[PDB]
């Protein structure tokens, strides 16, 4: 089924403004810091909210990426977001999805916010990914999530 990893971070900004940087743009938000990983994603179907479908595609100076995307929920009373890659191209023969779940909370005394990002790899049962590979796949996203946060730490007036 799944293998699941977390990171925890903070923002200076109160949680709801960060929540919209994922709930809109999570698939584009790595590309906001580093478009070499994707030319982000374009919305194929749905009004932008829960259950919206995207295509994640290309890269800066290259055609590489081609993945289906779905929004899986918005839990806005809890400030938790779910979205997936539905597989596509390189990963797709051994993987069934990548799914991510993103949480914002207030900082318990910080006045800004706590950020959680959780990555889930979903597998094909007879073709399942190794644990060392799943740590490396999570780490490539995690350095980029640290990098967009590092841009926000250089520009605290911008919600990413």
């Amino acid at each position: 089924g799944v293998f699941c990893y977390e990171d925890e971070a903070t923002s200076v900004i109160p949680p709801a403004r960060l929540f919209k940087s994922f709930v809109l743009d999570a698939d584009n938000l790595i590309p906001k810091v580093a478009p070499q990983h994707f030319t982000g994603a374009e919305n194929l179907e749905g009004n932008g909210g829960p259950g919206t479908i995207k295509k994640i595609t290309f890269a800066e100076g290259s055609e590489f990426k081609y993945m289906k995307h779905k929004v899986e929920e918005i839990d806005h009373a809890n400030f938790k977001y779910c979205y997936s890659i539905i597989e596509g191209g390189p990963l797709g023969h051994t993987l069934e999805k990548i799914s991510y779940e993103i949480k914002m909370a207030a900082a318990p005394h910080g006045g800004g916010s706590i950020l959680k990002i959780t990555s889930k790899y979903h597998t094909k049962g007879n073709a399942s990914i190794s644990e060392e590979e799943i740590k490396a796949g999570k780490e490539k996203a995690a350095g980029l999530f640290k990098a967009v946060e590092a841009y926000l730490l250089a520009h605290p007036d911008t919600y990413c």
